[PDB]
């Protein structure tokens, strides 16, 4: 019991929403959890709320130097991560005709390229420390649905799934698995503060089970993927959306 | 875990291999487990290997009367199942030119239709007992790979995935989820006694992770799918094959 | 406009609906087309309606003796098929609680097992002649959507996709390709006469493109799959539904 | 004459390889073809290889100014495109430990962001001209396979698939479809000059049908997707790889 005792997990974007919930669950599982977010004040509050097992370290996942500093600090405090959860992203609501190159570049730079930057450093850290590892990246079921008003975001999330599939092949020899989770619409802090909050009616209509998805619905699946129970799973995408789509 | 304390799980085809391991893990999780198999001697041995949480009840999943008797005995003993694992199947090795109608019908009748027979009765039992429930069906990653020497089997397993997707839609309103697992090649009792045993070299070379797949690799994933951690997952297929294919 | 000159194509279930439209297009492409249906009078009428090189031969795809007779007559009339289109199926509307074993068996027997019976005989006929043929099976996008009121049908169509993937592997060495098409809701004769006709409003609203799907939408895709332009495609499923789902 | 008579198709990266083959086939189908490549002299040479129906216009797809100038010229020559084929990309061979941020950014910038830049301008041009349109983007079956030595490329191609699915939803109302093709390994000019040339043994081993994939294998499928026969297909990905993977 406390299956993650002695393990260190980094969760990016963990100041609020799904990321905070993931960090809370991994901490309850026994892990030392690094709560990282570009919002430093938010990260501090999130780590404090989780208690004990959690430490806040601010980072911008799109900034290579910021990420290098993040991992240097983790190495000094813990000896290196065992588990990486790529959760940070911008979740936009943008009409197609408002998707210009500036918007596109920003979404790709954070959501896709930031994910690479963090994964590059994190898996290099696992390997240097001789740790079997787990990479878990939060994508989105919009990749399956073709959801409107998010074109750059859907592209970036498809990139995260592609990256995951290739990464699994590259890292298997190091005993590191790489999987993705595709949440459906979740009632996170960020969604409640955006026009996506108005999408619950349509989404629930398409779900096989009713109710608004919650951050804990995703956190509890990430817990499984971080555990030894998922040791034979790599390169896969697990869709968690009460059945809005079927993968 | 004990997370399944007070729950009842039926595992079909549990005399040996993957089914036995699934039964063993669900019992370790705390469930009362019904070990069912057409091989009554084997079911008895498997239940004895697991201990007091397991009870052997023989059944042929393709025989509606045999299945009715199975569920009547489960109802009398436990008040009804909470969890159904559809694991029973024939795993053939048959060259395409040896796939005649007799062979086709037999594989379809057990692997696909038997799965319906058991699921019909089992989910009706859950509903009658006002139980939230979990249906978990073992398919095969051959559905993704188009593996040779198993044509009727691959068809049947595609049918199980299709059935799972429709069932998730039909049963969501009764708080019952329906998911599938696709194992890759697993060193089960049945595989070891078949020409499929010689596929391990080629499969392991195509895997991202090293090693021959084991029954426990699948059992531990079914544990997750039977748990509350998977409560927001329905209609989905989780591929467990050390990366031979990517889903 | 004559790319199929010299080729012979068999289309099952071709008395009406999608089947007839497929037969009509392949005939326009220049092929000798065998219009086959369990409705013997209907098969004759549709072949006469198409004219060109169309000929009718009645058959029940679920009856191996009937199919044997079908292929004997085809061999005698044409020298054997180059192209097989598995289109015949029963399209039910049945509430889940009305899906009993009798219903399930019938749908699996015709839609899945009938597809095997025809494919067994048809691809054997191709091979006997040394032809680099084409197997194209009509499945359904309900396999992706988990559509309600069709549980046995969705299972059968998943079986057809599984069968297709395995068959591509088995027959590639004989230069025979095997692919599947998944239509969305189509305004066929059969659909117009069923409660499925009422699904058009919901379906069109979920489609990316406007309009009710027509049999010719599917026929024109099957034409491509039967042509040399599709020569490098095998084992694949092409979804044709104006974007209701994304495959 | 000629399915695409009166139509204008732009093919990017068309100086050599698959792009040249696509441009050639669309010209044979009757379209006026804009042969575009970052290699200006290469674009001129390829247009000359096609003949009177081709016009060469140089452009770097990753450069917004270059792409806008490309479309400004097309508008003056033809009144605007009906068909866009996003074919330009870098196809790298790079060991995982050589995948650094500079490499990642370059691949994403050209293969994914360039695809957006061209599609943004191209579909805006279709709409301004009041033309029903077809967008066809060339991805890669590495997205399905998780192919090694190409990690950024696999991510970028996953992005193209995601983008395609969202774009279909955004543009259906304007009667523009958007689909993707995933080629398997193809003996293109570019592959012949790279370490991927050494992959044919392994790839052919996994293929259901034997032989090295050729540019025409892809061109002939793109022809179908550009035609009216594909009018009911949008948001889909068509895999063209002699069965190396099954989609
Ligand atoms: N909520 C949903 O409906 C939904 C659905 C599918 C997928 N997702 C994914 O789940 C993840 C979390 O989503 P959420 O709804 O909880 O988001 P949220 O907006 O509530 O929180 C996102 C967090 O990420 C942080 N962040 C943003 N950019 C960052 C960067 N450059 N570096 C470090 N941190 C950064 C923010 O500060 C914020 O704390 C995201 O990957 C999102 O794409 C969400
Ligand atoms: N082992 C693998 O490589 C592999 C891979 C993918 C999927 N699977 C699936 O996993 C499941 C278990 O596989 P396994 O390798 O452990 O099989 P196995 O051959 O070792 O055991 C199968 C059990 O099912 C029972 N059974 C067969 N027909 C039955 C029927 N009519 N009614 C009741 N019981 C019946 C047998 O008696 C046997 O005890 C099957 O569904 C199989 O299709 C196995
Ligand atoms: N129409 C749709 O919305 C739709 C959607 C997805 C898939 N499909 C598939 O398309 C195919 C054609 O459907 P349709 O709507 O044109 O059907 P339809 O009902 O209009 O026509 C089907 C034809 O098949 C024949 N048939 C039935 N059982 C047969 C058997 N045992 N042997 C030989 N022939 C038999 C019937 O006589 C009929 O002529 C089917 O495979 C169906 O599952 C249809
Ligand atoms: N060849 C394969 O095995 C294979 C497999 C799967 C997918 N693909 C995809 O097919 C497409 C064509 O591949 P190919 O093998 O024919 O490539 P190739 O290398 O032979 O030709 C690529 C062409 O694109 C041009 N190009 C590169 N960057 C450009 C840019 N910034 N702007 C404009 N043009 C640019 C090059 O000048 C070249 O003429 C690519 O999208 C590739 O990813 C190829
Ligand atoms: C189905 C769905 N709807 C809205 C949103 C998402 C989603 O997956 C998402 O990831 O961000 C917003
Ligand atoms: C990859 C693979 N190889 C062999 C077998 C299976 C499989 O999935 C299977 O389910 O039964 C035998
Ligand atoms: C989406 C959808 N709706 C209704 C029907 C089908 C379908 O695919 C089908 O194949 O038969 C009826
Ligand atoms: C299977 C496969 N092998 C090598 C390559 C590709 C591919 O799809 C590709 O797109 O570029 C190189």
């Amino acid at each position: 019991t406390e299956r993650l005792a002695g393990k260190t997990a980094l969760v990016t974007g963990a100041a609020q929403g799904i990321g905070k919930a993931i960090a809370a669950r991994l901490a309850a599982d026994g892990a030392t959890v690094i709560v990282s977010d570009i919002n430093a004040e938010g990260a501090k509050a999130a780590a404090a709320s989780i208690g004990k097992k959690a430490r806040a370290i601010a980072a911008d996942i799109s900034d290579p130097g910021s990420v290098k500093a993040l991992f240097a600090e983790i190495q000094a405090l813990t000896g290196g991560i065992d588990i990486l959860v790529n959760n940070a992203s911008i979740v936009p609501f943008v009409a197609w005709d408002d998707v210009d190159l500036d918007h596109w570049r920003k979404i790709i730079d954070v959501n896709l390229t930031g994910t690479f930057i963090v994964t590059r450093a994190g898996t290099d850290q696992m390997r240097a420390a001789g740790k079997a590892g787990r990479v878990i990246s939060i994508a989105s079921n919009t990749f399956f649905a073709g959801t409107p008003n998010m074109a750059a975001y859907v592209a970036a999330k498809g990139g995260v799934i592609g990256f995951t599939r290739a990464l699994a092949t590259e890292l298997g020899k190091y005993n590191i698995t790489a999987n993705a989770v595709t949440p459906g619409l979740i009632e996170s802090d960020g969604v409640k503060a955006s026009p996506h909050n108005e999408a619950f009616g349509f989404v629930e209509m398409l779900q096989a089970m009713k109710g608004k998805g919650q951050p804990e619905h995703i956190a509890d699946v990430v817990s499984f993927l971080a555990s030894d129970d998922a040791r034979w799973i790599t390169g896969q995408t697990l869709n968690v959306d009460a059945g809005m789509v079927r993968h």
